[PDB]
RNA sequence: ACGGAAACCUUGAUUCUAACGCUACUUCUAAAUAAGCGUUA
C-alpha cells in the first residue's frame, strides 16, 4: 500500500470480512487452527539470543 | 284570614367477563506478542 507516508501492507489483497450485498468471501475463514494441548515444563530450557 | 297546608324524583344495580407485548435473529468478520544488532573494541 503506497498510498501513504510510508508503505505498508495491503491487508485487502486477500479478500476479508463481509461486503454489502456480497457473497462471504473470506477464505482465511475456512482454515481454522486450533492450539495445542498442553506440554510439560520438562521440554523448556532458557536460550539465548547469537547473531 | 296568601288555590292555600302537609309531600326527597326516592329505593335496588361492580363499566364487568376473555386475552402471554409475543414470533425469527451467532456481538460476528481477517490478524504468529513480533521486528531491527549498527559502530568501536
Amino acid at each position: 500500500n503506497d498510498f501513504g507516508r510510508f508503505p505498508k501492507e495491503n491487508k485487502n489483497l486477500i479478500p476479508w470480512g463481509p461486503k454489502k450485498g456480497k457473497e462471504y468471501d473470506d477464505l482465511f475463514n475456512a482454515i481454522r487452527v486450533s492450539d495445542s494441548k498442553p506440554f510439560d515444563n520438562k521440554r523448556l530450557i532458557l536460550v539465548q539470543k547469537w547473531d
